[PDB]
Order: C-alpha cells, then sequence, then structure tokens
C-alpha cells in the first residue's frame, strides 16, 4: 500500500513505488540497487525490441572485456572511474580499470580489423554493465553507480552513411521510450557545451519530469567523426588505393528508461505499467470467500486469452485474501484485473478494471479477447497522450531572459532563441545558479530540437541580444 | 588463411588457430581476458534464449544484482586469492575495499532473508545472466577457463527438500539439453565426490563432458542441493502453516561460456570449425561461382531468390558476394569459421535450375532442385546435428575404459582416456589416488597428471556382488568416472 502523494513529495513517492511494487531491493554499496524479477522482466522487453530492430539494420552483438589497462584508459570522467588494485591480498603489477564506457577496448580491435572498404560498415553492440562513480545523488533507474546497457559502435567509408545510421538508431530509442514504454521524448541536438567532446555531433532524445520540472536525457546517439580514427589509426583503403580514416557512430540508452517510464505513468496507487512492455498484461482473481467450480473458468479463460497472445496470470494463491490480490497487482501496475466470484459465474461475464482510471466494464466470456485487446490499445495510447499532454503544457516558449525563472519557478521547461555561442551558455548556468540559490539549480541547455518553429528575421537572442541562430530548449535536469 | 596446425598432433595450436581464424575471438592486452566476436557471441545468445526459455517455463525469474560486494559481506562465513577488489575511485581511496562479484552467494541471501518470512513466499526462484571475475591461478584458455566469463547463476529457497531435490534434477537435464540438444556435445550426469562438491552444499550434480585429443575431463555445469546451511548462515528462515519457524532447503546451478569452447573442441576437425546447425550465424552459406570477370547480375539475381526462399523456412542465410575472392578462398574461408552448409550456384547450376550443396562435416555433395532447396537443406541440417552428436558420444564412450585395479589406471590415462572404476567412496582414498597418480605421472613425464574423480555417474554399470574397491580393496559402492581434468 502507497501512501506519499505523487504531487506532494515525490522522491517518497517514487521510493515508495519502487520498493513496494517489489521492482527495487536497497543496498548496502551506496549508488547500487537490487533489480528484482518485477522490474528486470520490463528490462527483458525493450531489450527485446531494440536487439531485433538494430539487428534488421546488419548491427551484431558482441561482448569485450570489463577491464581496461590503465595506459590504455589514460591516452588523450578521471574522477568516476573504478579501479581494481589487488587479488586476493597480492597487488597487481599495474592497477586495472572497470569499463566506464567502452571506446577504449573497443578501438584498438578496430583499428585492426579494418584494413580495406571491403570491412566496412562495421557495426557492432553490446549489452554490460558499466561503472562509474557517480558524484551526483544516485537515484534508483536514473543514476546508478553501476547501470546496464547496450553500447552500439560503429565505423562507415562515408560521413553519409554514418549520420544515416545516428538518425535511424536516434528513431529506435524514440520508438523504445515512445512505442514500448509510452513515453514522449524530444529529438534533438547537443549544444556544444553539452555534447560528448569524443564527436562531431551528439544527437539526444530528451524527456520531462512535471513534478519536478527537470529534463533527463533518455538516450544518445553521436557522429564521432573522424577523430577517433586519428587516434586509434582506423583507416582503410578506398575503391582506388587510398587510405582514409573512418567515420564512426556510438550510441548508447541504460536502465534509466525504466525510471522515466515509472515517474510519467505512476499514480498515487503505485505503477501504471504499459501494457506493450508489462510481464503480466491480465490478472485473473477468483473470488472466494466462505466457500472450487469457479477455479476451472479461470483456466479456460487463460487459454483463450493466450490464442490471442495475451499475456495472463491467474492468482489462485490460497494465502491471500482477494482484496489483498486487487492491492498488490495494483500496485505493481497490471493494466486490466479481472474479477470473477459467484454472481459472475453465473452470468457468463466478467467483471474487469483497468488500472489507468479505474473504470469497470462487464464483458461476456466471448468478448473478452478482443475487448481486452481493445482495451489494453486504449490504456497504451492513452497513457502516452495524457504524457504528451503533460510534456508540452511543461515547455513555454519565450523571447527573453527575465521569462526564465518565473517559468522554472513553475517547474517547466523553456524553449528560446539562442544564438549558440559557447559563453552564453556557460553564464546562464551561473547567473541561474545564483537566482535559485539567492531565492532559498542551474539551467542548461537540454537540446536544439530537430522540430524547429519558425525564426523571424531580426529575432534576437533572448540573453546576449547578439541574432539568435535556432530554438534551443532549456531547463533544470538530471 | 587455412588451419594449419593438425587437430590430434598439436591440439593447442589447433585451438588458438581455429578460434582466430574463424575470427570468433580477438586477443587481449590483460591476460586471461578475450573479446568475443559475433561469431562466438552469436552461439552464447542461442544457447541463452534456450536456457532462458526453460527456466520461464519452471517459474524461474530474472534479477540483475549488483556486481560489487563489501569485504564485511564477502568474507562472512582457497577462494580468497582469486578475488579482484576495487580500492580507489578517480584518486579518491574508498573507505573499505569492494569485491567484485566471483559469485553471488553473499550478495543475494543477506536478500533472501529479507523477503522470506512464510510458507507463502515459498518457492522463491531467482536466475541471473552477469559477468563473474575470478583472478584464475591455472593458466587461461579460451572460453573454458578465463578470468572474467560470463554465466548465468540460479539460485532457489524451497519449504522441503523433496521439491528442492526435483528442481535441482530439472535444471540439470536443462543442463543436458544445453549441451546435447543445441550444441551436440554427449555429457554424463553424475554426482560429485565428497571431495569435488560444493562445500556450501549437501549434493552437487554435474554433468561432465570428455576432450579426446588431451584426454581431460571437464565439468560442463553444475546443480547443487545446498540443504539449510546457508539458510542457518545468513539466516534464511519462514514461519510454516502452524507458526513454526523453519529454515528453507536451497538449490544453486551455473553454466558459463566454457560450454562453446566444449563445442569447438568437440566438432572441429583439421580445416578449422564445424558448427552444429542449431547454434550457427549462418546455417547455409550462398557463394556465387563468380571472379571479377564480370557481374552480369544472373547469377546475385538468383542468390538473392534462393536466399529469400530459405529464409521463409526459418534458415539462417548469408550470401558471400565479395568481388576480390575466388570460390575457392570462399570455400575455405567458410569451411574454417564451420559453416554447416555450402550452396554453390554458378552458370553451370544456373543454365539447370539446380544448385550444388556440400555439408561441412562429411564433405558430401548434393545436387538440389531449387524446389526443392528448402525442405531439403531442413533434412540435411537435421541430419548434421544428429551425426555430429552421434560421432561425439561414440568418441565419449570409446575414451572410458572400465577397470577392476589400480594396475590398470596409468596405461588408461597415457591413452588418454578416462577410467571407470568400483570405488568405496572413502574420502581419504580420492586424495591419496591424486597424490599417488601426480607421482606417477611425474616418473613417466618424458618433458595437471593427477587422477581425479569427475562424477558418479547416474547410468550405473552393473555392480557384480563382491565388487572390490580398485584402491582400496575394501567393498566398492559404485563405479566412479575418473580421469585427468581441466
Ligand atoms: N549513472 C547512470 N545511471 C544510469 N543511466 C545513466 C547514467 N549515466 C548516464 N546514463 C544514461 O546513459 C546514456 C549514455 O551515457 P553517457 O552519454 O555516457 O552519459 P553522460 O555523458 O555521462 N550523461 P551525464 O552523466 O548526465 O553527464 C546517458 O545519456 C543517460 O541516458
Ligand atoms: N574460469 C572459468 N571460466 C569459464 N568457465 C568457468 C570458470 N570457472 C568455472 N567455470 C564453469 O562454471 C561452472 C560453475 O562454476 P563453479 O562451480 O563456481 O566452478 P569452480 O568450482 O570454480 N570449478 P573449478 O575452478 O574448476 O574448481 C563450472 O562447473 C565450470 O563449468
Ligand atoms: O554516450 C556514449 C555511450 C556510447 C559510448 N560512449 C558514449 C560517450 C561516453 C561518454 N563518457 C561518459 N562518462 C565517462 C566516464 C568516465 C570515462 C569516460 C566516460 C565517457 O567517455
Ligand atoms: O557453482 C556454483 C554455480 C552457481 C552459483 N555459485 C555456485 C558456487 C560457486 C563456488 N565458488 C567458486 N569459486 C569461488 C571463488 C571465489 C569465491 C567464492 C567462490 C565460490 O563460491
Ligand atoms: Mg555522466
Ligand atoms: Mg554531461
Ligand atoms: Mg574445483
Amino acid at each position: 500500500m502507497v501512501t506519499a502523494k505523487k504531487d506532494e513529495n515525490f522522491s517518497e513517492w517514487y521510493t515508495q513505488a519502487i520498493v513496494r511494487s517489489e521492482m527495487i531491493e536497497y543496498y548496502d554499496i551506496s549508488g547500487c540497487y537490487i533489480m528484482r524479477p518485477w522490474a528486470f522482466h520490463i528490462w527483458e522487453k525493450v531489450q527485446r525490441f531494440f536487439d531485433d530492430e538494430i539487428k534488421k539494420m546488419g548491427v551484431e552483438n558482441s561482448y569485450f572485456p570489463m577491464f581496461v589497462s590503465r595506459h590504455k584508459l589514460e591516452k588523450e570522467f578521471s574522477p568516476e572511474v573504478a579501479w581494481v588494485t589487488h587479488y586476493g591480498d597480492s597487488p597487481l603489477p599495474e592497477k586495472i580499470a572497470i569499463r566506464p564506457t567502452s571506446e577504449t577496448i573497443m578501438y584498438p580491435a578496430y583499428a585492426k580489423w579494418i584494413r580495406s572498404h571491403r570491412d566496412l560498415p562495421l557495426k557492432l553492440n553490446q549489452w554490460c554493465s558499466v561503472v562509474r562513480w557517480e558524484f551526483k545523488q544516485p537515484t534508483p533507474f536514473l543514476r546508478t553507480r553501476e547501470f546496464l546497457w547496450q553500447e552500439g559502435h560503429t565505423a562507415h567509408a562515408t560521413e553519409e552513411e554514418a549520420w544515416e545510421l545516428v538518425l535511424d538508431i536516434l528513431e529506435l530509442y524514440r520508438r523504445w521510450y515512445e512505442e514500448c514504454l509510452a513515453v514522449p521524448v524530444i529529438k534533438g541536438e547537443k549544444s556544444e557545451g553539452e555534447k560528448f567532446a569524443g564527436g562531431k555531433k551528439t544527437t539526444t532524445v530528451e524527456a520531462f519530469i512535471p513534478e519536478n520540472g527537470r529534463g533527463i536525457q533518455a538516450a544518445t546517439s553521436h557522429l564521432l567523426g573522424t577523430n577517433f580514427a586519428k587516434m586509434f589509426e582506423i583507416e582503410f583503403e578506398d575503391e582506388e588505393g587510398h587510405k582514409r580514416l573512418v567515420h564512426q557512430t556510438s550510441w548508447g540508452c541504460t536502465t534509466r528508461s525504466l525510471g522515466v517510464m515509472i515517474m510519467t505513468h505512476g499514480d498515487d496507487k503505485g505503477l501504471v505499467i504499459p501494457p506493450r512492455v508489462a510481464s503480466v498484461q491480465v490478472v485473473i482473481i477468483p473470488i472466494l470467500f466462505k466457500d472450487g467450480e469457479i477455479l476451472g473458468k479461470c483456466r479456460e479463460l487463460k487459454t483463450m486469452l493466450e490464442k490471442a497472445d495475451i499475456r495472463v496470470r491467474i492468482d489462485d494463491r490460497s494465502n491471500y485474501t482477494p482484496g489483498w490480490k486487487y492491492n498488490h497487482w495494483e500496485v505493481k501496475g497490471v493494466p486490466l484485473r479481472l474479477e470473477l466470484g459467484p454472481k459472475d459465474l453465473a452470468k457468463g461475464t466478467a467483471r474487469v478494471v483497468r488500472r489507468d482510471t479505474g473504470e469497470a466494464y462487464q464483458i461476456s466470456w466471448a468478448d473478452l479477447a478482443p475487448k481486452l485487446l481493445e482495451l489494453m490499445e486504449g490504456i497504451q495510447r492513452s497513457l502516452f497522450e495524457k504524457a504528451k499532454a503533460r510534456l508540452h503544457e511543461g515547455i513555454e516558449k519565450i523571447s527573453t531572459f527575465d521569462e526564465v525563472m518565473p517559468a522554472l519557478n513553475r517547474k517547466h521547461l523553456v524553449l528560446a532563441p539562442w544564438c549558440e555561442d559557447p559563453e552564453s551558455e556557460e553564464q546562464i548556468k551561473k547567473e541561474t545558479q545564483k537566482l535559485s540559490e539567492i531565492q532559498a539549480g542551474a539551467m542548461k541547455t537540454l537540446c536544439i530540437p530537430f522540430d524547429q518553429p519558425p525564426m523571424p528575421e531580426g529575432t534576437k537572442c533572448f540573453y546576449t541580444g547578439k541574432p539568435a541562430k535556432r530554438w534551443t530548449l532549456w531547463g533544470r535536469s538530471y
């Protein structure tokens, strides 16, 4: 049972929801959390979706070691890297690092495997864990010191083909968030301050948490250019015979995704899981009080529902009350609850409640599969749309710096015309830190959206005064 | 690039050649760690999906617990020298060092003690896929013994021993499948001796394999009946239906990337790898008989058509349309990699509406009409799969000598065979037999020699009454499988 109100104390709400749903268990090593099956099975679904998709692009999976030697890693962040120094009581000759990211592990093998134009495109992915000693406050899913991710890394003959892939991947991240988790996101380009300094252009998919006004990078996909190619000597021979540097990409997305889905659709009763990723779509609860028939129809219903590929549990555990079950599967966010007592049995009917609105329906045995399929689409589409609206009511389109803090104090992002000059962003981060401080924080660029509004002729940068270039989305962030 | 070392003559170099030249493994600067490229990784994905679908059917659920465990928690209760310790992040010293997981009992079991309070919480059945780090003292081998390796580990808790034991055996059966049905590697189910079992458990069942080229047995996977000692240690108790506090009955089980190695070694030959059709990335490689004399479109058009037609029958296909290599170059390339079937399509073939199919395991050739390709290739794949298994099974049973007396031991070892012997199962004798076989192996060493128990097989050959222990001379309980091992 959940008692903190999503709209009052958000961080306590979140903790209760992830704990009492049995998604997360607390752990003694700071920044690390145990992922219990209810949370893990959802990761399995997004993992499979993404994995299948990238496979259709010819990306292949691999596994590179979790250790990188010191001199390889330290060749061109630093404070977050975890170092192994001993085995038993014996010190290693040279300390070794646990993978924070894999560029320095993968790229020397690339330099080696890539020799001609015939060896391209090389497209590889891996699913693994990563360790970073995050200095910021940890949060289950969103920011953990060990997290699970995929990282994709690719090499191409031309910038054209690599950029095409950057976008294809970005679009798969939209789909992971938008089609699987029903979380709206905004495609965009990172400002030169926020991008991966190893690359030429970083693209992003960005999300928003209404309850605390924080934007959050949902995933990332980089046009690396050739900088890593010169650094690692990844070059090939073209059609002619001239040696050329490859054009690279990398891209990653994490268990952070689960966190965002939980915050987006969660309510005061706990989780709400979208049907496309719910391990249990429909839970069937037999009502039993004061004394056998019914258990038999329940089983028939499951088998019916499974021909529709509907994922179904029967909670027929006799050591729990029906009301306990109601509450349990509610807090866990099961999309549909199908009840069945004596009175229903004779009617040939079933009482079904949907988790997102609490609405109830009486539905005859014969109408279940198509009606539940109907209802499940509605829940999914409906969670997305209520979140898309929340997202858009959360962004304020604006023209001057004096608009900012009021918008930030309403826990909103702002969309603003900016000249995209280095200094401004840092000045904006600091002045906003200072105004937040004294109010007793900082606002950064989240992205430059692909979907640009029109920019009239003499429109000015909302902060410098210089002439604006494009519309940039700003806010407080994770 | 061909395989040059002969499998039977220069086994070690053969192994290194086959895994490298086939593009399965790339070498790496940290010892005992290896890169796994797609060609090997894909196989790990196949066995992982298989095993995973099966345990889910049994009510096991997946989870992810942290790779870190505190020193206090790991050291709660000769494993100690293998643990990797993190002492610093960036330039900053930790308050205490932290261990990278070598196995997950000391991370999972305190959580089990929390979650389990009542009979209604039972059974609890979890699994996790993850990597494990152990600073192995022995010489590293790609797949078979690595300092980082991938595995699943399963850990379950039950109200009764009976239900735990049942699970231990259902799991063990899934390990047999993993090897026999997926990788086509024969294995023997058995019970470890007192000396070889997990010391944390009451009984350890195992699935054992045999590598003929070096005569050494190798443990393939493991499944333990843990009893109640861990529940006692970690305080995993539940109130039963009458409110009495009972200890839970536990199991754990694991299988690793080792299994890919066992598969490579079992089916490989002098040309290189042979991959069973059930787990090969590519089952059929289509090779167009082109030189860069031309590309008129006629032959590739048809290769595309065929790919599609086979792809509809769930056959995994690749066209090697690379313009700078001869067909013969390409035959060898895909042989080294172990693609079970090679489809040849040349102008002659195009002229007749046929294609020529060659199977990697025997080299036999088949002329097949386009229309008959899908069903005929499926048939050939079942045949390949079955035949790889049958041949390995016979090499396994030809590698075991049933014996009666200790005098028969060293001759049986020198022929690179295992031995199956009546054994009293007293624990001092296992140690004594290890020592004696070590000393005798050194002495007849011309230039790991110890013979140990591998398992007491579930499949027991007959035991005529009054049979004596091959070593002690006391009455012999059962037959025990022994050998040199990894
Ligand atoms: N500690 C973490 N825990 C979980 N997810 C993370 C963590 N750090 C990053 N991510 C996610 O993984 C994606 C790719 O990682 P990466 O781009 O290396 O992150 P990053 O540059 O360190 N972001 P940030 O730490 O906020 O500056 C990020 O865009 C996040 O969505
Ligand atoms: N270093 C390794 N690399 C790959 N696979 C391994 C490794 N160590 C163990 N395995 C496999 O993992 C299975 C279960 O692990 P576990 O029972 O902990 O092994 P173990 O007791 O360390 N075996 P051993 O080291 O030979 O005494 C073993 O039965 C092996 O098949
Ligand atoms: O986005 C990704 C994900 C895919 C591959 N890597 C890129 C960028 C990684 C950026 N990054 C992020 N934190 C780090 C921490 C320590 C060392 C290095 C890094 C580091 O390189
Ligand atoms: O068999 C398995 C596989 C299933 C899960 N774990 C069990 C027991 C592993 C035994 N083991 C093996 N090497 C270790 C090394 C260091 C510390 C502890 C251990 C250790 O406990
Ligand atoms: Mg970071
Ligand atoms: Mg950053
Ligand atoms: Mg051992």
